[PDB]
RNA sequence: UAAUACAGGGUUGAACUGUGGGUUAGUUUCAAUGCCCAAGGCAGAGCACUGGAUUGGAUACCCAGGGAACUGUGCUCCCAUUAAUAAGAAUCA
């Protein structure tokens, strides 16, 4: 019986594997295939400045 | 800050990589104006100076003119010296 329980775990993982491979694979493909996206946003001038901790202890 | 030429940095993705870093002097690339030097030299405007006024009075403020300074791989970093109150990690959805 535990060498069955083992033969089964060992086909399920396998499985499992060769799905999530097969999903990464495409997602990463796509993502190739796709042209570079431009952030069309605002800009950062407001976080080019930060407020740490005044003072000695900063 | 149109196009073009030569170089970065940033952002997004794929791959690669595999603690390869954070800070930094016996370090040195860059860095407003002025001054020294060199260039040019009369588009504009403009210290000193001249003369036309106001003022007891003005060496100023106002007006007219003005040969100092205004473009440099040079000399070069004084400062109320440049995106701030030094840089990095942690705490947050």
């Amino acid at each position: 019986l535990c060498e069955l329980e083992q033969k089964k775990r060992t086909e399920r993982a396998i499985q499992h594997s060769q799905d999530l491979w097969k999903k990464r694979t495409a997602a990463k493909d796509a993502h190739s295939e796709k042209t570079p996206e431009l952030y069309d946003g605002p800009f950062w001038l407001k976080f080019w400045r930060r407020k740490k901790r005044p003072g000695a202890r900063g």
